[PDB]
């Protein structure tokens, strides 16, 4: 959006404010480079908002060169600044110059393009022709913002206008100290977190996504405010997520109002809201990049950034190359050990990027390495199935990450997207969501993953907006709600966390599992040979028959659990990673390892058979993770280990995944296959070898359904299971068997204690604002004309008598507090709003006309009693406007 003519005057209207800020002594409370600094909105201390553009829209019509466009700027003579047209004075008929600033008008001098196509500039009812303006790229009047010193900031132009310099607004209010040293929130088995996503692509009230997640799931979750890199492919401006700094700064705050913990995601390939960094001295010194430091410093509740899907999207114009992004992941990853936060990477592969994989992360970059090793523990590395092969290829590798002491935890973000398109798996061409549960439950519990994120897509599998709903007293308000498929799936699955069936093993309880792990050592070759597991490393192991290897494996789904999940890593950095049993350098793998039956008779010697059949089953102590991948029933015999029968038989149907405990009289299963659509599943359970009648009980969770028949004959137990999503069942049975294994104590899981309470501004946006009779609500800014808003949006109030805005509010104590109220008012003042707090009217603001300008906004201020806790504040009209009023936020702040 935004024309050349726009974009130029925009800049002339910033010369003349800042010229005034100059001359009455404003400061600059706070500026902001956006698009790589392609423009910076600038906020100064009287409340005044505005944009300036380092960089100007191409003037329609698809010329490619550098074009003639008026630059006026300013100049100083005998005290005072007059007007430059290309450096020199501005006149119009006498010869006169013409002042910045007369008191008379209000109006700087406006460039147009009249009917003939020449550029024009107008001044009063004055107006010059100048030259034909042709089709083409232009060049900004104005340079950049910088900060000097740290007393002031300098305006720099690109025309001879003087650099024009500002005091940097010394606040008022004591500094707060950050939280330093340890990490901020532990992750660990006892302590799993979900990353939870409030997503630019709901166009969240952030304040709605927390709500949707339950009391008991809250302290476990890490909220991710997700910024999307849509982009115009021609400019690199930023689209759904217009202004990714405004939208994570107000969300961020929203979640530190309501003491969650969160993260920020500001990056899917090589693109990023925010500029990478080469030296860890740019995070204080540089006024490019200040975002890092900044909510690092000012929220005890952020824990870091997201760095996603790190595969694709790299030495584009507007990105940067994989190796400068690791340069920048240096650096951060030193930012956020002093923090204690987290960087989180995910990874998914295809064959062009096995040189940007996690092994190459540290095989290519020595100085990473080295900062990782030393600050692994805040450093997570996830595996992602957003691609459409290479599953079990990128898995291996993002354990062996984790397990060779290069990234601290192990997390899993699914991804919707990873079914295969077309054809699907097992004749299912539409991904259906039981699909979902089985890498989750299968990884977490079998190879320690403490990280759940998503899963993908979140607008699909997790939340939607619905239309808006009344919420009493007149007003509406917008809407989000769970898709079914979150609660009855990923919702109840992080409850089989909480509650101890899914026990997550340890790093060193991994290591002692797998006793196998591959080390890169190869240099020779191409990248695949250098970076990627060995193609056939996983043929005839958990490979599926119908399933191909490396970037043809194609389905994410095990053909058995014998064998755990393989780990290729780089190098084992500490004594743990050296504890494994069998080290493989992969330089080795041709000659011994790449014929099939060598391998998997030296797997089968080091891993024992305990079961036989079609179904996936793993074990860990005395917990299988049992799941169907296949098409049809399919079966397992599985003899006991704890329990003191015999064996148990199953029979499931597709996309049925369950957690069995064994007890030594005693077994549960947790079993799910979610379907939305309402079908229902028949699995068979048998249990041999009982000595006496078992008995069984039953509950469905969440929005499942059950019913099971029991069948006590001969000496064989069986169990009948009609579900739709999840269950519990409980089986009481023992026998004589006396060579059992003993069942540990009840693991440890604790609830992970809240941030520490922040003390800074509150944030409201007004497109979240329970609403009546207003004018406009813009939810999406982007394709909109007013620019210089914050979050994705803003509201048009209008002028109706009737109209009204509310919303829910809190304050720490009781005491005064300074509202600000940030408005647009282009065409006339408006008084006739009256703001009412907790149901009492309080004032009216003074909604001073503002600048015409699509760039300006201003601040009214207000200060109000609130008392501890929740407070409702409502703005409403008492008669009709004198123009229209534009409502973008509210920040609360303590007097
Ligand atoms: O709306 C936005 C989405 O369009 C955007 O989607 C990305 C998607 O574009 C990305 O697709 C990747 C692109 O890279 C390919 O690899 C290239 C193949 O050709 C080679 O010659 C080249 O060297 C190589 O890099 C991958 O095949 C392909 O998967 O996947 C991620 C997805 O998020 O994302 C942002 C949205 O806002
Ligand atoms: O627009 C970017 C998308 O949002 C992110 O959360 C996803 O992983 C990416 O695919
Ligand atoms: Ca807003």
């Amino acid at each position: 959006p935004g024309t050349a003519v726009e974009n130029i005057n925009t800049n002339v209207k910033a010369l003349r404010k800042l010229i005034e800020a100059k001359q009455q002594d404003l400061a600059v409370k706070t500026y902001n480079p956006v698009n790589n600094g392609a423009s910076y909105t600038i906020e100064l201390s009287d409340g005044t908002s505005f944009s300036m553009y380092a960089q100007i829209a191409a003037l329609e019509g698809g010329g490619e060169d550098v074009v003639y466009s008026p630059k006026v700027g300013a100049k100083v003579e005998h005290d005072e600044y007059y007007w430059t047209l290309d450096d020199v004075w501005l006149t119009f008929e006498n010869d006169e110059k013409v002042k910045v600033l007369d008191e008379n008008n209000t109006v700087a001098p406006i460039v147009d393009i009249n009917t003939d196509g020449y550029w024009t500039v107008k001044y009063g009812t004055k107006s010059r022709t100048l030259d034909k303006a042709v089709s083409g790229k232009l060049t900004s009047q104005f340079k950049q913002v910088s900060t000097i010193g740290d007393e002031s900031v300098s305006f720099t132009f690109t025309d001879r206008t003087p650099v024009i310099e500002l005091n940097l607004f010394k606040g008022d209010n004591p500094e707060i100290p950050p939280v330093t040293g340890a990490l901020r929130r532990p992750i660990s088995p006892e302590q799993p977190a979900w990353f939870v996503h409030i997503d630019s692509w709901n166009y969240a009230d952030p304040q709605k996504i927390i709500d949707l997640i339950p009391a008991d799931i809250r302290p476990f979750t890490i909220f991710n405010i997700s910024l999307s890199v849509s982009h115009d492919e021609a400019t690199g401006i930023y689209n759904v997520s217009e202004y990714g700094y405004e939208i994570a700064k107000s969300w961020l705050r929203t979640c530190a109002e309501n003491n969650v913990w969160a993260m920020v995601q500001p990056s899917s390939g090589g693109f990023s809201h925010f500029k990478d960094v080469s030296l860890y001295s740019q995070f204080e010194s540089d006024d490019k990049v200040r975002v890092y430091d900044e909510f690092f410093r000012e929220y005890p509740n952020f824990l870091g950034f997201n760095y996603c899907e790190q595969f694709w999207g790299y030495d584009d114009q507007f990105s940067v190359s994989w190796l400068q992004r690791v340069a920048h992941w240096n650096q951060l990853l030193k930012l956020t050990h002093k923090y204690g936060g987290y960087l989180v990477v995910s990874f998914c592969g295809n064959t062009w990027s096995a040189n940007i994989n996690p092994i190459a992360l540290v095989k290519r970059n020595s100085d990473f390495a080295q900062t990782a090793k030393l600050y692994s523990e805040n450093f997570i590395m996830c595996e992602k199935y957003t691609t459409q092969s290479g599953f079990f290829n990128v898995e291996g590798i993002c354990l062996g990450t984790w397990l060779s002491g290069f990234a601290g935890q192990y997390g899993i973000r699914f991804d919707q997207c990873g079914w295969t398109e077309e054809k699907g798996q097992n004749g299912d061409k539409d991904f259906p969501p039981a699909a979902g549960a089985l890498p989750i439950i299968e990884h977490v519990m079998l190879t320690g993953q403490t990280v759940i994120d998503g899963p993908e897509l979140i607008w699909q599998q997790c939340f939607k907006e619905t239309n808006a709903v009344s919420v009493g007293d007149g007003y509406q308000s917008r809407n989000w709600e769970c898709f079914p498929q979150f609660v009855n799936i990923n919702i109840d699955m992080f409850r089989k966390i909480i509650d101890k069936t899914i026990r997550i093993p340890s790093r060193k309880e991994v290591i002692d599992r797998t006793k196998v792990v591959i080390l890169q050592d190869v240099y020779s070759g191409d990248d695949n040979a250098k970076y990627s597991s060995p193609k056939n490393l996983h043929e005839g192991l958990y490979l599926r028959d119908d399933d191909g290897n490396l970037w043809d494996n194609h389905c994410y789904f095990k053909k058995t659990g014998r064998y755990p999940t393989i780990p290729v890593a780089f190098e084992l950095c500490d004594d743990v990673a050296n504890s494994f049993q069998y080290k493989i350098n992969q330089s080795t793998f041709e000659g011994s390892w790449s014929d099939v039956n060598t391998k998997v008779g030296k797997f089968n010697r080091w891993f024992p058979q305990e079961y036989t059949g079609e179904l996936y089953a793993g074990r860990i102590e005395n917990g299988w993770v049992v799941y169907n991948g296949l098409a049809g029933i399919r079966n397992a015999a599985i003899p006991f280990k704890y329990n003191t029968c015999d064996k148990m038989e199953l029979a499931y149907s597709k996309y049925t995944v369950s957690v069995i405990k064994e007890y030594a009289n005693k077994l549960t299963f947790y079993m799910n296959n979610y379907d939305p659509s309402g079908s229902s599943k028949t699995e068979v359970i048998k249990i041999y070898g009982c000595t006496s009648k078992p008995t069984h009980s039953v509950s469905s969770r969440a929005n499942g359904t059950a019913q099971v028949s029991e069948n006590w004959k001969e000496d064989v137990y069986t169990l009948t299971v009609t579900h739709n999503g999840p269950l519990d069942l409980t089986v009481n049975c023992s026998g004589k068997a006396t060579d059992r294994l003993t069942v540990s104590t009840a693991a440890s899981i604790q609830v992970p204690a809240s941030p520490q309470i922040y003390q800074g501004a509150y944030q409201y946006e007004a497109e979240c604002f329970d609403f009546k009779n207003v004018t406009k609500r813009v939810t999406k800014g982007d394709s909109e004309p007013i620019r210089n808003y914050t979050a994705q949006g803003y509201i048009n109030f209008g002028a109706s008598s009737a109209a009204a805005v509310r919303d829910a509010v809190t304050a720490l104590e009781d005491g005064v507090y300074t509202i600000r109220i940030r408005y647009r008012a282009p065409s006339a003042t408006v008084n006739t709003v009256d703001m009412y707090i907790n149901n009492t009217k309080v004032g009216t603001p003074e909604f001073a006309q503002t600048d015409n300008d699509n760039t300006v906004w201003n601040t009214a201020l207000m200060s109000v009693s609130l008392r501890k806790g929740a407070n409702t504040f409502e703005l409403k009209a008492n008669s009709s406007g004198a123009g229209d009023l534009y409502l973008d936020n509210i920040v609360i702040e303590r007097k």
